[PDB]
């Protein structure tokens, strides 16, 4: 009934005329995601990628890699002997590392505001999983299991060459021995490995078993929305090689005037960029390539120069500046001094009046991200704010830095999937344009001064 | 480079100054969804619901129920004897009905603009499925299988009582005999039933096996985006009973002035409605109830009167009228005569300048629909256009009728899941308000007149 609108987010909240002595209380039970599987099955890759996605959509998530706890407690790896099932002392150390990680998991989910903790380890025995389940039960945490099953030697071999031999554990080995050492290591777990059995022993566990690198999936009893989103995400990512290209529309008339928003067309330079973009695409020599644009004129004119079929996404339209659309920043500062200052203090959360925030952008872009994960070669022609959000997802940048990422005109960001993330290459197409980047930029309210 | 903006959708397209004699060509290979399973497993329910969802998100889909073809060719059902595996003549009729349905499937996907055809039948043998696969291959159609497996007699019994005994096949039977007849019917298929075997015999088929009413899922090789969306949808719907309530914000100041859009607060009547809404909710006596609002003031003030926790969704915000926000329809007609007339001729596709269309609304609302499917009891407090879109989904209304559905103020639409769809009950809370509904509303351009 009597609400007030927050200045930054523009969210209507009930006015709480706190009493003489206001109370607070404070701070959807958190979830422990349990990775399961033999080594070199992509557990860490999945852990890191899923975590990159959850944080980007706004769900605070953290990976707890037992591997790093062991590397911290033992200093330098020598051989697979450390992992022999008959290595009583190492078995003890490994367990102690697991418990210390769970300790931090508990502190993360119950005291630091975390919502999803990804417990990244082999967890190959019912006994170990049972212990984690116990830990979850006693702390009131939900538990979801992700098991990667892969019995294709070609895949395991490739995985070892791609991330294991260059691992710090093998800093003193050459390819041949690292590979040999890792294979023996894997064999150590093979005898006691008890895969998840949703149809019998694990009927009541919430889980997804990822088979043959995402070829087949076995999903058992999803509990809530977050698990539902996780399952959807995991079933649409793949590891086939491809390349993702991101760039803004060629320079437009509004850019020349320093005006934000609008739907202006390409300037003479923007058009030169479009031709150059076509030449660049041509030279990349891609078998197939999907091209996506927003529904705003500038990105579409740019794609037209490619002479390739392209798809318009309303979700790729630049951030909506509300009542500030069509204005120069100078006019915003002069006409809306308060809004200008508010956005400068909280650029990620700030929402333009009757417009959007970077936070809204991210929600709007989720479907684009999901489809980008499913695709192969794709070129996305968009706008500044939109590109910053997309790049923040691929490069795992925080919400605080997202709105300040540098994404210049006439420049193509070439993203190639490698190891546990994305390698980024910048390629400026040598066509002049203005610069639209803007970096981040009390007394009388205390006595004497 | 030289594009023109479509007047209705506001989409930039390349100007095609067609030559003296313009050419056309015309009209993503279509998909045949194959239902699989014993009778009373929810195949028709899933077929109809999935179809309701696809059409609503814009993917033309049609169900081909072989059952209806048989009811058309044989006139009146007598008993399960028709379905005996030793009934040579009926086996022939059934096959002929299948082929005639496939005939229509082919005509639907290849000549009528259809994109997804749902082949609804038992298709319990590898032999029958192999025939459909052949049909798909020769027509260049993709094939996706949905198999519902349920071995819980309590579920089958309930299913029979809920949709079979009132089926037209049993128009001359009482509950007891219809039930008995259907059970014998099911037994007819049990000997030859060959479930999908993704791990062996059906390794190469794209499929989802729905187990224990959505408890567990087995998914094998999704081929494209549409199959991906279908899988996601199927894994989030359930059949637990619950109730969905939809209503608009109580009457607001803009409503009183006949102004569209804006973010005005509740009028004195709107506030009375809010109190009445609270009384109504209270009397419904719901164990638990989730309450969702948009981020606009009026829906939030309304929810505040409930004294229940509620969740704000930016996706529930009323359609954005762009440059027409805050205007009365009179002012729109006078200031933007052309826009006014264009919207009247194509209300579903028409997009306001720098604003939205009902088509955009639907895309914006997909996540709300998906989450509504996952939830139990939910009350959604929204706005006129938004409510029309939501209602169109639940009541399977077309895009053409969607923008004209009647959704009056101070009125609660109570939706209860029954049989193959949703029963709708209207409950006006007896509080006056204005009416915001507006129904649908050459010569000189031909010689003499
Ligand atoms: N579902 C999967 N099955 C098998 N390998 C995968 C899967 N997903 C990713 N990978 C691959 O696994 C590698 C990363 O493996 P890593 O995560 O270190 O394995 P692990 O943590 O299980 O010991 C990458 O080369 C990646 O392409
Ligand atoms: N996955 C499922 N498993 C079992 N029953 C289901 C499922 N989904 C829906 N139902 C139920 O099945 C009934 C509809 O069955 P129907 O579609 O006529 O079966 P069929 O077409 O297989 O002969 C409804 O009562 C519905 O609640
Ligand atoms: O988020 P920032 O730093 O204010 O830049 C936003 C602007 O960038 C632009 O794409 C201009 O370069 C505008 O259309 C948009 O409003
Ligand atoms: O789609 P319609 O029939 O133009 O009605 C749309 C309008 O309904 C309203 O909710 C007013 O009742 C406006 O805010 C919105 O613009």
């Amino acid at each position: 009934l009597e609400l007030t609108q927050s200045r930054v987010q523009k969210i209507w909240v009930p006015v709480d005329h706190r009493p003489s002595l206001p109370r607070s209380c404070g701070p959807n039970s958190p979830t422990v995601i349990v990775m399961v599987g033999l080594p070199a099955r992509g557990k860490t890759y999945i852990s890191k990628k899923l975590t990159r996605y959850l944080n980007w959509i706004g769900v605070p998530t953290k990976v707890f890699n037992v591997g790093e706890y062991r590397r911290e407690a033992v200093k330098q790896y020598s051989s697979y002997n450390f992992f022999r099932p008959d290595n009583e002392e190492a078995m003890k150390v490994r367990k102690q590392c697991a418990l210390a990680a769970l300790r931090d998991v508990k502190s993360y989910l119950a005291k630091e505001g975390g919502q999803i903790a990804v417990f990244d380890a082999t967890n190959t025995t019912r006994e170990r999983r049972h212990m984690i389940l116990h830990f979850a039960k006693e702390n009131d945490f939900k538990a979801f299991f992700i098991e990667s099953v892969c019995d294709d030697p070609t895949v395991v071999a490739s995985n070892i060459m791609e991330v294991k031999i260059s691992s710090p554990d093998y800093k003193d080995c050459n390819s041949a021995e690292a590979m040999d050492d890792f294979m023996k290591r894997i064999s150590c777990y093979e005898a006691s490995y008890q895969p998840l059995d949703p149809d019998k022993c694990d009927r009541d566990l919430s889980l997804i078993k990822v088979i043959d690198v995402g070829r087949r999936f076995l999903v058992n009893r999803v509990q809530d929305h977050i698990q539902s989103r996780i399952v959807y995400y995991l079933m649409n990512i793949h590891v086939q090689p491809r390349t993702i290209y991101l760039c803004r529309h060629g320079e437009n008339e509004h850019n020349l005037q320093g005006r934000i928003g609008g739907d202006s067309g390409l300037s003479s330079r923007g058009k030169k960029f479009a031709s150059a973009l076509s030449k660049f695409v041509e030279e990349q020599n891609l078998k197939d390539l999907r091209v996506w644009t927003s529904q705003l004129k500038s990105t579409i004119q740019t794609a037209e120069a490619l002479r390739l079929p392209y798809e318009q996404w309303k979700a790729l339209n630049e951030i909506d500046a509300g009542v500030c659309e069509e204005l120069t920043y100078e006019e915003i500062r002069d006409t809306y001094p308060e809004e200008y200052a508010l956005r400068e203090q909280d650029k990620y959360y700030y929402r333009y009046p009757t417009g959007e925030s970077y936070q809204d952008l991210v929600q709007r872009l989720e479907p684009v991200i999901m489809e980008l994960e499913r695709q192969e070669n794709v070129l996305v022609i968009c706008h500044q704010a939109v590109l910053r959000c997309l790049l923040a997802y691929f490069l795992d940048k925080s919400a605080e830095e997202m709105p300040y990422l540098k994404c210049p005109l006439h420049t193509v960001l070439k993203l190639t999937p490698v190891a546990y993330g994305c390698r980024v290459e910048s390629i400026y197409l040598n066509v002049e344009s203005v610069c639209t980047h803007r970096e981040r930029s009390n007394p009388l309210m205390r006595r004497n001064s």
